[PDB]
C-alpha cells in the first residue's frame, strides 16, 4: 500500500473541521431509510402528527445533507489550486540538466493529466460512498439478529472479490504509462508547428505533420482501448458472484421451510427482502472505489516531482563577499549529458582582473557559449574549479547575490508580451527583494517606487528614445508574442538597456551588435565604453567581426586543430598582428446555441454500436424489480405442498441463469461507452487542428489566439466530452429503464397508485435536466520558453504569485454553482419520504371506505424503492457535462472558420518550373500594418531585380527590409502592384509561387525531428546521397562526419542542443536542396567566422558564375556587397514613409551625392 488520506494531508486547521462536518452530517442522513422502514412497518398496520413526524425527519434529512455538499466542494477547488501551485515551483528552482532530458511540452501533458484523475476521484463520489455505507449497516445489523447462519455466507466471499482486483489494477498501468509516452509525443509537435508557421507556410509542409500527428494518435486509442476493457469485466463480474452468492443463500433459506411445513406469507421472505436491498446498495458502491484509488497514484507521482532534490541547489546557504575580483579557471573539463562521448575542453585556463576590457574569437563550434553559460552556474565542471578572488570557490557563494550583479545580453534575445517599461524595469526586482525581504510582505509595494526616470535616459544611451517618442503609446504600448511586432536591431537596444539600468560588475555580451549597421553600432560601443562606474567593472564582449574589439586589454583565440578546444594566442591587436602568420594575421587580412446538435448526428452513426448498448441497457436495467414476480409465483404455491422440492430446484437455477446475463450486459455496457467516445474524441480533435493548421499571418498576430491557449483547449477540451456528455447520458438511460420497468411492475398490483405517483416521479425527474488577468495557460508557456531570461534575472516567485490571480479570476461562479448543487442533493435523499407519506395519506381514506385492501398497496408501493434510491447517480456527472458545453462553445468558431489566403485553392495560373526569366518589378507601394494603423512605412517604393543578376539592399534600422519578404510570399494583402514577369503575384495559385521561390529567415528554426529529416522538409522524395551532396556546399560534412548516428542524431527542441552556425548552416543546405529559381538571403553571414563565411561565399559566386539563378540578399558587412550588380539605399529623412534615394553604385560610385553609403565604406 502507499496510503488513505494524502490529498488531506496538507491543509490548514480551518477546512479539517469542515472535512470532519461534512463526514459526520453523510452517515446521519444515510440512517433514515431503515429507521423510516421500521417506523412504517409498524404504524401501517395499525392522522395528522404522524405525517407531521414523516414530514419533519424529511426535513431534517434535507438540512443535514445540505451542509455536506457545500463544505465537500470547497476543499476540491484548494486541493487542486495547491498541488498546482507546488508542482511548477519546483520546475523553476531545477537544474539545467533536468532541462534538457524533460522538455516543456512533457509536464504540461502530465500535470493535466494527473490533475483529471485527482479531479474525477475527491469531488461528489467521496460522500456517496459514506452515505451508501450506513444504509448497508441499517438493513445487515437488523436481518443478523433474527438469523446470522442465513447471512454469514456472503462474509466468505469477501476474500474472493479481493483477488481479482489486484490482477485487473496490474493489467492496467502498464498500458496507461506506454500511452502517456504517444501523448507526450503528439502534444511535442502541435507547440513546435504553431511557433513555426511562418516556415511551414513558405516551405510547404503542413500535409507531413498531419501523418505524425495521425501515428500517434492511432498507436493511442489502441492501447487505451485495451486499458479500458478490464474495467468493464472487472465490474461486470462482481455483481455476477454477489447474485451467485444470493441464490446460495435462497437455496439454504427453503430448506427450513420444506422442513417445518411438511413435518409440522413467512418471515423468511421478509428476511430476504430486506437483504436484497443491502447488495442493491453494493452495487452502487463499488464502481466509486475504484476511481478513488486510482487518484492516490497520481498524486503520489506529483508528490514524487514536488519532492525532487537537484545537484545545483538555490539555497540559502551561500557567502556574501564585498566586492568581485580575480575570476580563475583551472583546468576545467565538460562534455554534456546527451552526447556522453564528445569532449569539447582539453585544459581550459586563464584569468581575469577588474577595469578592463576581453573579447574571445574562433570557430562556431568551439565553447564560448558554453562558456558564458558556465559561468552563471547552469551547469558545473567535471574536474576543475572556478574559483573567485583566489579564496571561494563558485560552489559556496549565494547563487542569488552572485545573480544580482550580473548583466547578460544573449545570442538569443528572449522578452515578454507585455510592454516596453515593464520589461525594462523586471531588472530591478531581484534587488529590490533582496533590499526588502532581507530587512525585516514589504516586497509588493516598492515596486512602484521604481519611477519612469531611468527608464527615459537608459532609452536615450541606447538611440531608441527617438522611435519610442515617435508612435503613440511611448512607453505603454505592448510587444507580441515573443516580441513578433518589433524587428531585430529593436530587440537588442531593447535587451541591453535592460541590461544596463541595473549597473552591473559584470557585463557579458554575446554577439549584441550583430543586426546593426556601422555608425549605430560605434555610437552605442562609444556610450558603453566610457559609462559612469566604468572604472571598476568587467565586461566581456564575444564577436566575429573583429573591428569592434580593436581597443583590448587582452584578446583570446582559440582552435580545435579532434578531441578538445584550446587556447593558442594571447596579446592586443598590435602585438599579434604583426608577430606571426597565425589564424588571427588570416583573418585580419581577410577582413582588413444549437451547436451541440453537430455532435449527437456523429454519434447517431455507428449503428451496431448503439445496438448492442441498449439491448443490454434494457437487460441490466430492469432486473431486479423481476424478482418481485419470483417471490409472488413462489409464495402462492406453498400450501401445495407434495412437489415443492421441484418449485425449491427450480427457482434457484432460475437465479442463477439471471446472474449470468447480469455478467455479459454489464461488461457490454461499461466497455461500448468508451469505445464510442474515443471516436468522437478523434475527430473532433482532428478537424480544429487541420482548419488552425491553414489559417493566415494575421490571425496569429491577434492577443488571444496565442499558441498556449490554442493547444490547452484542442487537449483538454476535446477530451472532456468521453467522459461528461457520453457518460451521464448513459446514467440518465439506466434511470429510465428502471422507472419503465418499475411502473409496468407496480401494475400488476393496484394501478390507482400508480397511476398517481408516476406522475410526481415525472415531476420530480423534470427537475434534474432543466436546471442549468489574462488566462493561466499562457503564462505557464510564456514561462517555459524563456526559462534562460527568468533565470538570469530572477523572476520565479514574481510569475507564481502572478499566476495565483488568474485561477482566482477565472473562479468567481465557483461560489454560486455550489449551493444550487448542493440543494439538489438534498432534493435527491429526500423526494424519497414526501412521496410515501403522501402515499399513506391518500390511502388511507380509501382503505377507510372499503374499496382497496392493505396488502396489495403496501406491495404496489414497496416496489418503486429501487427508482427511489438511484436517484443519487444523477448528480455525480454534472459539473465536467457543463464544462464541457461551455469549451465547446467557446471552440466552435475557431472549427467553422475559413480564411482568406488558402493553399488549398486549386484555381489560378500554373507556372512551370522550365521557362521563368525572374524579374520583380515595383510601381508603387504603400503599406500600414492592422496592429497600430498610425505609422506609415513605404512611399513609392521603385526598383527591379532583372533577370539571373545579384541585388543588394542596404538600409537604417526599422526600414522594412524584411517586410519585403514577407509581402513577396503572400503572407499579408496590399494599394500599389508587385510584379513577377509583368504580372502581379496574386494570381499564381500560390502552391507553385511558393515552389520556387527559397528564403533563408532572419531566425532560422528547426524540430524535434532528426537532421535527415530536417534538410528534406518539404521534399521527401530524395536519397542520403543529394543530403550529402548538399552538405558539402554549406561547409558542414566535417563536423557531422565526426559523430555518432552521424545523420541520425536527434536535434533538441527548436534547435536548442545546437549551435547558432550550425542551426544556420543546416537552413541554408536545406534552402540549396530544393533546386530554387529564386534565392532570397536575409542575414545569411551574420554567426559565422570569415573562413566558413568566405568558403559560402566561394559557393554562391561559383553558383553566379553560371545563369539559372536570381538571388536577392541584405547585409550589414560592406566586404560582401562590392561584387553585387546594383545596390540598393532605403532612408528615411521625416518619420513618414521611405523612398528609394540612390540605386546601382556598385562600389563605383560611393561618394557622388550627399548620401549614407560613404559613411558606411569607411567606417568598417
Ligand atoms: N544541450 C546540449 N546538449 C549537447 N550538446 C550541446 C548542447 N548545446 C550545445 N551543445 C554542443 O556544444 C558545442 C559547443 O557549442 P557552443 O555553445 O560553443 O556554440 P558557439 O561556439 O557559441 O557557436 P557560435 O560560435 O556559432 O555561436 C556544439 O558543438 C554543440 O553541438
Ligand atoms: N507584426 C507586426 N505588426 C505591426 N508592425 C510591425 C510588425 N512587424 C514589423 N512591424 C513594423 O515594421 C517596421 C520595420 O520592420 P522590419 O522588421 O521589416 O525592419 P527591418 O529592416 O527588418 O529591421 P532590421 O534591419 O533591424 O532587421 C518596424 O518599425 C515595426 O514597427
Ligand atoms: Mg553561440
Ligand atoms: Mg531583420
Amino acid at each position: 500500500k502507499i496510503s488513505f488520506f494524502l490529498p488531506f494531508k496538507c491543509l490548514p486547521a480551518q477546512h479539517r473541521k469542515l472535512l470532519f462536518i461534512s463526514f459526520v452530517c453523510a452517515v446521519l442522513s444515510g440512517g433514515t431509510l431503515p429507521f423510516f422502514i421500521s417506523v412504517f412497518g409498524v404504524i401501517l398496520k395499525n392522522i395528522n402528527p404522524i405525517i407531521l413526524s414523516l414530514v419533519s425527519i424529511g426535513l431534517v434529512q434535507f438540512i443535514l445533507s445540505m451542509i455536506s455538499s457545500y463544505c465537500m466542494d470547497v476543499i476540491t477547488s484548494k486541493i487542486l489550486k495547491t498541488l498546482k501551485l507546488e508542482y511548477l515551483r519546483s520546475v523553476f528552482y531545477q537544474d539545467g540538466q533536468f532541462h534538457d532530458n524533460n522538455p516543456g511540452s512533457k509536464l504540461r501533458s502530465d500535470l493535466d493529466f494527473y490533475l483529471e484523475q485527482v479531479s474525477s476521484g475527491i469531488g461528489t463520489k467521496f460522500i456517496t460512498i459514506f452515505t451508501y455505507a450506513s444504509s448497508f449497516l441499517g438493513l445487515y445489523i437488523w436481518s443478523l439478529i433474527k438469523n446470522a447462519r442465513l447471512t454469514l455466507c456472503i462474509t466468505c466471499v469477501f476474500p474472493l472479490i479481493y483477488v481479482c482486483g489486484v490482477i485487473c489494477n496490474k493489467k492496467v498501468k502498464l498500458n496507461k504509462k506506454t500511452s502517456l509516452l504517444y501523448n507526450n509525443n503528439t502534444m511535442s509537435i502541435i507547440e513546435e508547428a504553431l511557433m513555426g508557421i511562418r516556415t511551414v507556410a513558405s516551405y510547404c509542409g503542413e500535409k507531413t505533420i498531419l501523418n505524425k500527428f495521425n501515428l500517434s494518435e492511432t498507436f493511442y486509442s489502441k492501447y487505451i482501448l485495451k486499458a479500458n476493457f478490464v474495467e468493464a469485466l472487472h465490474i461486470g463480474l462482481i455483481n455476477g458472484l454477489i447474485l451467485v452468492s444470493y441464490a446460495f443463500g435462497f437455496w439454504y433459506g427453503t430448506r427450513i421451510i420444506i422442513n417445518s411445513a411438511t413435518n409440522q406469507g413467512a418471515s423468511v421472505i421478509s428476511i430476504l427482502l430486506g437483504v436484497l436491498i443491502s447488495m442493491f446498495m453494493l452495487t452502487i458502491i463499488l464502481p466509486n472505489i475504484t476511481e478513488y484509488m486510482k487518484a492516490l497514484e497520481a498524486t503520489n507521482s506529483l508528490y514524487e516531482i514536488i519532492n525532487r532534490k537537484p545537484l545545483v541547489e538555490n539555497n540559502d546557504d551561500g557567502e556574501t563577499l564585498p566586492n568581485i575580483k580575480k575570476i580563475e579557471f583551472k583546468n576545467v573539463r565538460f562534455h554534456y549529458d546527451t552526447r556522453k562521448d564528445v569532449e569539447i575542453y582539453k585544459d581550459l585556463s586563464f584569468t581575469l582582473k577588474e577595469g578592463k576590457t576581453y573579447a574571445f574569437v574562433g570557430e562556431s563550434g568551439c565553447g564560448k557559449s558554453t562558456i558564458l553559460k558556465l559561468i552563471e552556474r547552469l551547469y558545473d565542471p567535471t574536474e576543475g574549479d572556478i574559483i573567485v578572488n583566489d579564496s571561494h570557490n563558485l560552489k559556496d557563494i549565494n547563487l542569488k547575490w552572485w545573480r544580482s550583479k550580473i548583466g547578460v545580453v544573449s545570442q538569443d534575445p528572449l522578452l515578454f508580451s507585455n510592454s516596453i517599461k515593464n520589461n525594462i524595469k523586471y531588472s530591478l526586482y531581484s534587488l529590490k527583494d533582496l533590499e526588502a525581504m532581507e530587512n525585516y510582505l514589504e516586497m509588493k509595494k516598492e515596486y512602484q517606487t521604481i519611477k519612469d526616470s531611468d527608464v527615459v535616459d537608459v532609452s536615450k544611451k541606447v538611440l531608441i528614445h527617438d522611435f519610442v517618442s515617435s508612435l503613440p503609446d511611448k512607453y505603454d504600448t505592448l510587444v507580441g508574442s515573443n516580441a513578433s511586432k518589433l524587428s531585430g536591431g529593436q530587440k537588442q537596444r531593447i535587451s541591453i538597456a535592460r541590461a544596463i539600468m541595473r549597473n552591473p560588475k559584470i557585463l557579458i555580451l554575446d554577439q549584441a551588435t550583430s543586426s546593426l549597421d556601422n555608425k549605430s553600432e560605434y555610437l552605442v560601443q562609444k556610450t558603453i565604453n566610457n559609462l559612469k562606474g566604468n572604472e571598476n567593472r568587467i565586461t566581456i564582449i564575444i564577436a566575429h567581426r573583429l573591428s569592434t574589439i580593436r581597443y583590448a586589454n587582452t584578446i583570446f583565440v582559440l582552435s580545435n586543430r579532434n578531441e578538445g578546444s584550446y587556447i593558442i594566442e594571447q596579446g592586443t591587436h598590435d602585438s599579434l598582428m604583426k608577430n606571426k602568420n597565425g589564424i588571427y594575421h588570416l583573418m585580419i587580412n581577410n577582413q582588413k446555441p444549437n451547436n451541440l446538435r453537430i455532435i449527437y448526428k456523429e454519434i447517431f452513426s455507428y449503428k451496431k454500436d448503439v445496438t448492442i448498448i441498449f439491448f443490454s441497457i434494457l437487460v441490466a436495467g430492469g432486473l431486479y424489480p423481476v424478482f418481485a414476480l419470483l417471490y409472488a409465483r413462489y409464495v402462492s404455491t406453498l400450501f401445495d405442498f407434495a412437489n415443492l422440492e421441484y418449485n425449491s430446484n427450480k427457482y434457484s437455477i432460475y437465479i442463477l441463469l439471471i446472474a449470468i446475463a447480469m455478467f455479459i450486459s454489464e461488461t457490454l455496457k461499461n466497455y461500448y461507452n468508451n469505445k464510442i467516445g474515443e471516436k468522437v474524441e478523434k475527430t473532433m480533435k482532428r478537424r480544429l487542428f487541420e482548419n488552425i493548421l491553414y489559417q493566415e499571418m494575421s490571425f496569429f498576430d491577434q492577443d488571444k489566439n496565442t499558441p498556449g491557449v490554442l493547444s490547452a483547449h484542442i487537449n483538454r477540451d476535446v477530451h472532456l466530452l468521453k467522459t461528461g456528455l457520453v457518460n451521464n447520458i448513459v446514467i440518465f438511460s439506466h434511470f429510465i429503464m428502471l422507472f419503465l420497468v418499475s411502473m409496468v411492475m407496480s401494475f400488476y398490483f393496484c394501478p390507482i397508485v400508480a397511476a398517481v405517483l408516476t406522475f410526481i416521479y415525472f415531476i420530480n425527474m423534470r427537475v434534474f435536466a432543466v436546471r442549468a488577468f489574462k488566462d493561466p495557460s499562457f503564462l505557464i508557456q510564456e514561462a517555459f520558453y524563456n526559462m534562460h531570461t527568468v533565470i538570469n534575472y530572477g523572476l520565479e516567485d514574481y510569475f507564481c504569485n502572478l499566476i495565483e490571480k488568474a485561477i482566482d479570476y477565472k473562479n468567481k461562479g465557483q461560489k454560486r454553482r455550489i449551493i444550487v448543487n448542493a440543494a439538489l442533493w438534498g432534493f435527491s435523499q429526500s423526494a424519497q419520504l414526501f412521496i410515501n407519506s403522501f402515499a399513506y395519506w391518500f390511502g388511507s381514506f380509501l382503505i377507510k371506505r372499503g374499496t382497496i385492501l392493505v396488502d396489495d398497496f403496501m406491495k404496489s408501493l414497496f416496489t418503486f424503492i429501487f427508482t427511489g434510491s438511484y436517484a443519487g447517480k444523477l448528480m455525480s456527472l454534472k459539473g465536467d457535462s457543463e464544462n464541457a458545453k461551455l469549451s465547446f462553445e467557446k471552440y466552435y468558431p475557431l472549427m467553422i472558420r475559413k480564411s482568406n489566403i488558402d493553399v488549398r485553392d486549386d484555381g489560378g495560373i500554373r507556372i512551370n518550373k522550365n521557362l521563368i526569366k525572374g524579374k520583380v518589378d515595383i510601381k508603387d507601394v504603400n503599406f500600414r500594418y492592422i496592429s497600430r494603423p498610425n505609422v506609415p512605412i513605404y512611399k513609392n517604393l521603385s526598383f527591379t531585380c532583372d533577370s539571373k543578376k545579384t541585388t543588394a539592399i542596404v538600409g537604417e534600422t526599422g526600414s522594412g527590409k524584411s517586410t519585403f519578404m514577407n509581402l513577396l510570399l503572400r503572407f499579408y494583402d496590399l494599394n500599389g502592384e508587385i510584379l513577377l514577369d509583368d504580372i502581379n503575384i496574386c494570381d499564381y495559385n500560390l502552391r507553385d509561387l511558393r515552389n520556387l521561390f527559397s528564403i533563408v529567415s532572419q531566425e532560422p528554426m528547426l524540430f524535434n525531428m532528426s537532421i535527415y529529416e530536417n534538410i528534406k522538409f518539404g521534399r521527401e522524395d530524395a536519397t542520403l546521397e543529394d543530403v550529402k551532396r548538399v552538405s558539402k556546399f554549406a561547409a558542414i560534412d566535417e563536423f557531422i562526419e565526426s559523430l555518432p548516428n552521424k545523420y541520425d542524431t536527434n536535434v533538441g527542441p527548436y534547435g536548442k542542443s545546437l549551435s547558432g552556425g550550425q542551426k544556420q548552416r543546416i537552413a541554408i543546405a536545406r534552402a540549396l536542396l530544393r533546386e530554387p529559381k529564386i534565392l532570397l538571403l536575409d542575414q545569411a553571414t551574420s554567426s559565422l567566422d570569415s573562413n566558413s563565411e568566405k568558403l559560402i561565399e566561394k559557393t554562391i559566386v561559383d553558383i553566379k558564375d553560371k545563369a539559372d539563378k536570381t538571388i536577392i540578399t541584405i547585409a550589414h558587412r560592406i566586404a560582401s556587397i562590392k561584387r553585387s550588380d546594383k545596390i540598393v539605399v532605403f532612408n528615411n529623412p521625416d518619420r513618414n514613409g521611405t523612398f528609394v534615394q540612390s540605386h546601382g553604385t556598385h562600389d563605383e560610385l560611393l561618394s557622388a551625392q550627399d548620401g549614407i553609403y560613404k559613411k558606411y565604406v569607411k567606417l568598417a
